[PDB]
């Protein structure tokens, strides 16, 4: 029984796979109290598992529903990449509908935020009408339409994913290296693709700062899904400063258009062509990384990313005209057609100097706490609150110049609010320079 | 906010006495999710807190609810005991009314079973009739007329303790030395008392087993209590076999009334006489602790304390012709007038020999898994669930002897179980002894 098994990961033993499977059945019935959830959650979070439990956890979550079956004309086609998670970090907006223009297939299944990173499935929901619940048959149609699908988990698609996935969030059980394995992979798993590339992020703000684990949750992911028969690579990427200018949900969304037809800044458009051209070889659709990239970002240029966006938006349930407008739309008129917040405060820099770097971190926090993502579980977030950066980092700067634009609904920023934010500003002063990108380095599975 | 809160103590880090009533406001108002109260529990479970958080919660616990406020007439004669919880601890049933058996005054406000443990409110039920929520008036009237009650937790009496008490049950939180000590020193504390003994269990079934771990908790106990204006002692009673012969809720109560009946095991009488003397004598209603032994033990035939235990049963629901029954009735009576399990099965001595012990644990954990315990919130009882010891601790038997007795209301016990019912027999070789007596020693706050 469930206080039992709990019982036994709290003192540091290790779960058979009856119980984990046990474990999970319960969750995914309902027969397991949301304390039983949260005190399992915390036991593993704080004692841990191996590799085989965490395998079966994996198993477990993958197979709490449904396995997706697709045209075996899509076989080689399919194809997807996660990010453990971040700020700022879009690319699955942009890499999507980039890759469905390839010829590539991508049923994604992410997740909603978690901790203080955002999950593309909130910023989707940016966008009226967007439903990210979507049954297999659906996904099938997508993949068939746009060939571009991001959905989340559900009752069909590893229900008990979105169950754990949606306690870890405010239970302080995100970081667990097991927990995002199993998590991650479950996901990608009922997607039987073909290749998958997973962007553990490192770095101030990412689920594992320290790099050391970061890569330890990447040889993990890497060999966990290749033991349990996937295609994987993963790539190591700072997540120190916020990927792109654009922090939040319908903010995130507009950046990720503004990408999407030919724009937008350097590391966001670099991100996503590594990792896109790291994903089509992996696959064996591009001869070599610069290939594949070069691809990818051919369909940033080419507009077929956004329009393969484009149908996906209107076959998840935007409006045909919205989505006909979203990407038609200039920057203005996308920030119009969606969620806005009410009060727009702009940061002053403190002094001249450079940006040498913009804390991720803090800012994710403090956006955090004004309603951009959850202190509890099925709490709505208040889409259209978010950050403008409106410097980059290499650029000099002085005193009075606004470097940051907050998107608020509540009251002018608290003090302490206000000091994080400064405090993540970070000037020194030499001459501009040119800001290094995310992308470290790939991990292969063995 | 709550995922912090979370974090901070996963992490190691103590609770602010903001942090701590933070979180207790919303474990009693709902913004508190299940998962969140479970992670906490787990948190504090593996990680711990110190003398000044247990006092924090102690105080945010008994401060959830109401101070139940009595008439000055009473202020020194209000007392209570508690404990630690055990198997066939029966000895708040004996001695509340005992005490009341000698003008004291006992608003106890107990609870339910708590992991492997029976609770007395539990107990309590298996009595048609029998209400375990009194608001703080029907107190006042219970302990007018019967000068005692035994009462839950509600939205009025602690309900913070109330919502941990439910779930660290279910969740292998219950064993933690900080929690045990603000839950019990809550409650009490609410009741306006002036001497508290507690019964803290140590042994082979006792939450702490290691003798030296339940006399800090012993410590704790009485500490924290001192620092809060209450006068506590502590004794520290063996729990490697169960208290008395009768295991389980409706027959605990039968047992029980046969203590108050001038009879019974030696076991329960000798334990329930000892913590009263030290009531008696710790609120100053006795010059020592053998003249209030005395005093209580007369009042089990003389004074009656089964004529208090009537009052409290009619006063607090159960119908008066059912009370004045059980209480005049006999054991054969009793058993009639309470719920019976459906069948009855009977071990047999495995072998010939002494029995050295009765293992309490073993017992508690399968007649648990046949209705006589918990595995989620709220989860019903099989009241009439339990197990009769056949035979004694000291003496001799042969190989056919039926040594046990479970009532059951499911199927007949199982492999798994009845191996497990056996293994909790021990046999020695050596020659009948007389089974010692349960209390060790007694902590005083001094
Ligand atoms: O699906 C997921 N994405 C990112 C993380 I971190 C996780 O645990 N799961
Ligand atoms: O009221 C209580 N009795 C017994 C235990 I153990 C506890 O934690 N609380």
């Amino acid at each position: 029984q469930l206080p039992e098994l709990i019982r036994m990961k709290r003192d540091g033993g290790r779960l058979s796979e009856a119980d984990i499977r046990g474990f999970v059945a319960a969750v995914v019935n309902g027969s397991a109290q949301g304390a039983q959830i949260g005190a399992m959650l915390m036991a593993i979070r704080l004692r841990g598992m191996d590799l085989e439990e965490t395998s079966v956890l994996t198993q477990a979550l993958a197979q709490s529903g449904q396995q997706l079956e697709w045209p075996e004309a899509w076989r080689q086609q399919l194809v997807d990449k996660h990010s453990t998670g971040g700020v700022g970090d879009k690319v699955s907006l942009v890499l999507a509908p980039a890759l469905a223009a390839c010829g590539c297939k991508v049923p994604m299944i992410s997740g909603r935020g978690l901790g203080h990173t955002g999950g593309t499935l909130d910023k989707l929901e940016s966008i009226p009408g967007f439903n990210v619940i979507q049954s297999p048959e659906q996904m099938q149609v997508l993949l068939d339409q746009a060939g571009c699908c991001i959905v989340g988990q559900s009752e069909q698609l590893v229900p008990a994913d979105g169950i754990l996935y949606a306690a870890r969030d405010v239970t302080a059980t995100v970081d667990s290296l097991p927990l995002i394995t199993a998590s991650i992979l479950s996901k990608k798993l009922v997607e039987g693709l073909s290749a998958l590339v997973v962007d553990v992020k490192f770095g101030g703000a990412a689920v594992f700062p320290n790099q050391e684990q970061a890569r330890e949750l990447a040889k993990t992911l890497v060999g966990v899904g290749a033991s349990l028969g996937l295609r994987v690579a993963a790539a190591l990427t700072a997540m120190d400063k916020p990927l792109g200018r654009c922090v939040g949900h319908a903010l995130e969304v507009e950046e990720a258009l503004l990408c999407m037809d030919g724009a937008g800044p350097p590391d966001l458009r670099d991100l996503v062509t590594t990792l896109g051209g790291a994903l089509l070889w992996l696959s064996g659709h591009a001869g070599t990384q610069a290939q594949g990239a070069a691809r990818v970002a051919a369909a940033l240029d080419d507009g077929s990313a956004l329009g393969r966006f484009e149908r996906m938006l209107a076959a998840q349930g935007v409006d045909p005209g919205l989505a006909r407008a979203l990407c038609s739309g200039s920057p203005a008129e996308r920030r119009q057609l969606l969620p806005r917040a009410r009060e727009q405060e702009e940061l002053l820099a403190p002094a001249d100097g450079t940006v040498e770097l913009v804390r991720a971190l803090p800012l994710a926090l403090v956006l955090h706490e004004l309603g951009a993502g959850r202190s509890r579980a099925g709490e709505p977030l208040r889409l259209g609150v978010g950050a403008e950066l409106l410097v980059d980092v290499g650029q000099r700067l002085r005193r009075g110049t606004p470097w940051l634009r907050v998107h608020r609904d509540g009251p002018a920023l608290s003090g302490p609010q206000s000091r994080a934010l400064q405090e993540a500003l970070v000037l020194s002063d030499r001459a501009p320079f040119a800001a290094p990108s995310p992308f470290a380095e790939l991990v292969l599975p063995p």
